[PDB]
């Protein structure tokens, strides 16, 4: 009956850049018509705090409004797990929704980033594929690219994170290119964004092995 | 408010393995106790079949029943895209309700599969991961195993399926063992069911390079 909040986290890496601005989004929903007013209370780890910005509400085609709160994070504070409380207030529920969220809790582990070659087999067709093995990693937030010479080669799929036997994760990036290039002799390096490296970043570099 | 029918297509396996007895399962929920007797019919390209094989109804900790029904498929039939309708009707609803399966649709492609030994980087711990590529494979309906000398090998994972940039799919599977294994001289072998493969099967051995 009431409205509903949600509440969603900052994008993974703008969590892991230092040079980037996380935010935490708090959305009501099934905001009526003859209650439509709500107000937002916010709180780091119990603490209230006012820099939060509304936006001003929309109108949605099931006859509800939409309000949208935006809430800064630091880069430290998420970082070191602290919560961040959303309070949503509004004359029409029997009492007011509170959301917590933080970022995934548990022990930190450190990625271990592993490029492969080609496959014997597979040293036949005219594209070839590059791998990026990451391994030992927690938690699963994580940022996966691919570059060459300064440019970043797009041309990859990364797996999902997959929850391995001893509780860390791993996944594998395939990076598809022509063979020439190859052969030619390319440098190209998977670079990794996690938590858990030395200022969240890593690189490997992968070469036509002599 | 009415009865709810939900259907199951059966195990990707069993679908893939000539031996095994795949199954389509009728599962209808929300069957009330005033209205509780269901008719299941069924359908195999629009035309009706009489081989399912209906549970004694079951009731469930909410005040109302579930009641399911099994249909065996043949093997070919599935593969080659016939479509597995279950009709459910209760004196209750406005109206019976119908629900169609069949397996994935679209052009089968078969997959390429390759091992890859572990990264020159990754030689130096006590325990190596040994790497199944499996690409280029539609639809994503796949099964993979590793194995040694008779015996499984089941520390491994295998990441979903990846929508790759063709239209086709990839994934990799990561087999953990020791290193004195991998020295030794071992062979490890990724074994493949995918339906696209000859007798929807293939195998592709790993071994420590000379
Ligand atoms: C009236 O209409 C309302 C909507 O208006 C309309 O517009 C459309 C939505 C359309 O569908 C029309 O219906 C209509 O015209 C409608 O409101 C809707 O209600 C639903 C439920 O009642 C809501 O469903 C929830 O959605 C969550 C995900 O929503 C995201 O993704 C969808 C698309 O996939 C998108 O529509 C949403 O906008 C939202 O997108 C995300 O938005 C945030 C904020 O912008 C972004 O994050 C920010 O991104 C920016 C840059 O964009 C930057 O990066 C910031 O840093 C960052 O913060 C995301 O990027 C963005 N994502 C995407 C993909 O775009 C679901 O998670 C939620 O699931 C929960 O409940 C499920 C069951 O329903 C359950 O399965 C699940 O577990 C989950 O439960 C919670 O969550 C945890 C799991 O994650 C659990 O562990 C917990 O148990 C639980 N939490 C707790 C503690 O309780 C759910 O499905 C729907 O979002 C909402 N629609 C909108 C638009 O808000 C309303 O219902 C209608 N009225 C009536 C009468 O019904
Ligand atoms: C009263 O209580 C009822 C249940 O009794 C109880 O028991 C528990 C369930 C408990 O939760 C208690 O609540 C209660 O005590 C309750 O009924 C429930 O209603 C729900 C919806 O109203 C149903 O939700 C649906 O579930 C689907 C998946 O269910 C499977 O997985 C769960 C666990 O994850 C499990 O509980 C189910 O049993 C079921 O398991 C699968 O079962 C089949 C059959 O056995 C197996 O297949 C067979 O397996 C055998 C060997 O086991 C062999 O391999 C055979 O070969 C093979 O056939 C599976 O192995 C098995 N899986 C697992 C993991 O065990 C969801 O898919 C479904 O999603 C649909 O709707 C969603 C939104 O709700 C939506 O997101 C989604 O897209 C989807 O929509 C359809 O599907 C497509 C996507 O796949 C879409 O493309 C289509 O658009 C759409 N279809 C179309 C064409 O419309 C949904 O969530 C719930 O299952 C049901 N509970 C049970 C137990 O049946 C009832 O609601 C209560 N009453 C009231 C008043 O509410
Ligand atoms: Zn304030
Ligand atoms: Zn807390
Ligand atoms: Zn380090
Ligand atoms: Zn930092
Ligand atoms: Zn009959
Ligand atoms: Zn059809
Ligand atoms: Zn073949
Ligand atoms: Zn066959």
């Amino acid at each position: 009956g009431g409205p509903s909040v949600f509440l969603f986290p900052p994008k993974p890496k703008d969590t892991l850049m230092i040079s980037r601005t996380p935010e935490v989004t708090c959305v009501v929903v099934d905001v009526s018509h003859e209650d439509p007013e709500v107000k937002f209370n916010w709180y780091v780890d119990g603490v209230e705090v006012h820099n939060a910005k509304t936006k001003p509400r929309e109108e949605q085609y099931n006859s509800t409004y939409r309000v949208v709160s935006v809430l800064t994070v630091l880069h430290q504070d998420w970082l070191n797990g602290k919560e961040y409380k959303c309070k949503v207030s509004n004359k029409a529920l029997p009492a007011s929704i509170e959301k917590t969220i933080s970022k995934a809790k548990g022990q930190p582990r450190e990625p271990q980033v592993y490029t492969l070659p080609p496959s014997r087999e597979e040293m036949t067709k005219n594209q070839v594929s590059l791998t990026c093995l990451v391994k030992g990693f927690y938690p699963s937030d994580i940022a996966v690219e691919w570059e060459s010479n300064g440019q970043p080669e797009n041309n990859y799929k990364t797996t999902p994170p997959v929850l391995d036997s001893d509780g860390s994760f791993f996944l594998y990036s395939k990076l598809t290119v022509d063979k020439s290039r190859w052969q030619q002799g390319n440098v190209f390096s998977c670079s990794v964004m996690h938590e858990a490296l030395h200022n969240h970043y890593t690189q490997k570099s992968l070469s036509l092995s002599p």
